[PDB]
Formats: structure tokens, C-alpha cells, sequence
RNA sequence: GUUGAAACAGGGUCAGCUUGCCGUAGGUGGCAUCGCCCUCGUC
């Protein structure tokens, strides 16, 4: 088990149902928790599961409407001029967020010859403890950067200190099991979160 | 290296135009510097 402790400024794990006008979910979601350890390391032999979010700054929201574009783009027309494809999508966003995603992993049917738990995990723990990643941990958006450590037990205060807000069902990690390489035909499994008693824990599928 | 990506608040718009702080009003009226005091005493 990981006790890594993703932190940033801003943050916006936007709920599914508030994703064009994007209203945060309340806390990091799992899958935005694990993909946060997924950017931190991962293999195709790796395979993230978090065990406990823990909150550690109290949910405070600020809006913030941003230019967004709306279209996807294309190899068919080469280009935007988002002038013409403006959208203004809201983000209520988690300002001055603060997690330590208790995660763990296990290893994939292409775990592949090295299949060593134990070196992806002093891998991922060296990559951690020295900053280093694949990728700098979006919470939830790129535009946001989690500056990450990699507790060993505690070290920041957790503020929904008695039993606190039960942020009702999350996305909890989109399901790539029907997808073929490369995450094509995915669901959503979601979770009560259980609530927030005062860090919430998560359920392994 | 399979997992939210890409994304503008843009582009720009004199707060201007202009309008006496004025007209006008005694500082007056009035009040003793007074009452008084050997330059002496003397060589």
C-alpha cells in the first residue's frame, strides 16, 4: 500500500453529470486518483487500484468559466478557430485540494516476464519520494498539477475530522475490461463514496 | 506506458460634453499710565 498525498492549488474532478459546465466532484475521484498514480508510474503489467482517498483540505469551490473549446479535433478539418467552436464551460472547481490516495496495485494478465510486485512497487516508490513520473498527476485536469508526496503514514491534517459528508455516488474508475488496448469501449462503475467519515475509503470492484 | 485529453475572455469602446461660489458684510463701540518718589548725605 502507497499513502501518496496529491495535493495542488485547483482541481477538477468533474462530476459525469456536470462535465460541459464542470462542477468538481466534491473529492479526487478514483479514477482521477488512480490515474494520478498511473502518471506518477505505470506498465501494462501495473495495475493501480486506490484503496482510501483521504481528504486532507476541506471541499472549497471556486468557479471558474474557461473558454473551452467544443469540438473534438480531427484529421478531417485541420483545424478549429475556436472563434467558431467557442464553448464556455463553468468549472466549479476544488480550490486548494489535498489527498492522500491510499493505493495499492496488482498485476495484469500482461504482467509480462519481469512480473515483480515488488519492482514496480519500490519503482513507483522511488519515482514518488524523488518526484519523478510519467506525467505531471492531473487532478482531474491537466490544468491542475498535483504536487504529490509519498507519505509513509500521516502528514498533513485531515479536516472532515468527525464523520462528515457523504458525496453520494462518484465515478469510481471508468471500467476499461471490455476495452481492447488503448481504453476504446469503456463503462462506469460508480461508488457511494461510503461518505467521508473522515477520509473515505473505496471499494475494490 | 491503456485511462480527460484539446480548450481565450476574447476582439474593443474618451465619460464624456460643461457648469460664477457665489452675491456682501464696521471690528467694532472706548478705555488716564497712571497716582508719586530730596540725589542725595559731605569732602
Amino acid at each position: 500500500r502507497f499513502i501518496l498525498e496529491i495535493s495542488g492549488d485547483l482541481a477538477c474532478f468533474t462530476r459525469s453529470e456536470l462535465k460541459v459546465e464542470r462542477v468538481s466532484y466534491p473529492v479526487i475521484t478514483p479514477s482521477a486518483a488512480r490515474n494520478i498514480l498511473m502518471a506518477i508510474l505505470w506498465k501494462p503489467a501495473i495495475r493501480w487500484k486506490v484503496l482510501k482517498i483521504e481528504i486532507l483540505k476541506p471541499i472549497q469551490w471556486t468557479n471558474i468559466r474557461r473558454n473551452e473549446v467544443g469540438t473534438k479535433m480531427s484529421e478531417r478539418s485541420g483545424s478549429l478557430y475556436i472563434e467558431d467552436n467557442r464553448q464556455q464551460r463553468a468549472s466549479m472547481l476544488l480550490k486548494d485540494v489535498a489527498y492522500r490516495i491510499h493505493a495499492d496495485f496488482d498485476m495484469t494478465s500482461e504482467a509480462g516476464e519481469s512480473d515483480n510486485y515488488v519492482k514496480f512497487a519500490e519503482m513507483f516508490k522511488r519515482r514518488a519520494k524523488k518526484g519523478q513520473y510519467f506525467h505531471q498527476p492531473y487532478l482531474g485536469c491537466r490544468e491542475f498539477p498535483c504536487d504529490f508526496r509519498l507519505l509513509e503514514k500521516a502528514e498533513d491534517g485531515l479536516p472532515l475530522e468527525d464523520i462528515t459528508q457523504d458525496f453520494g455516488f462518484m465515478l469510481y474508475d471508468m471500467d476499461f475490461s471490455k476495452s481492447d488496448p488503448r481504453d476504446s469501449n469503456n463503462a462506469e462503475p460508480m461508488f457511494y463514496q461510503c461518505k467521508a467519515v473522515n477520509g473515505v475509503i473505496t471499494v475494490p470492484p
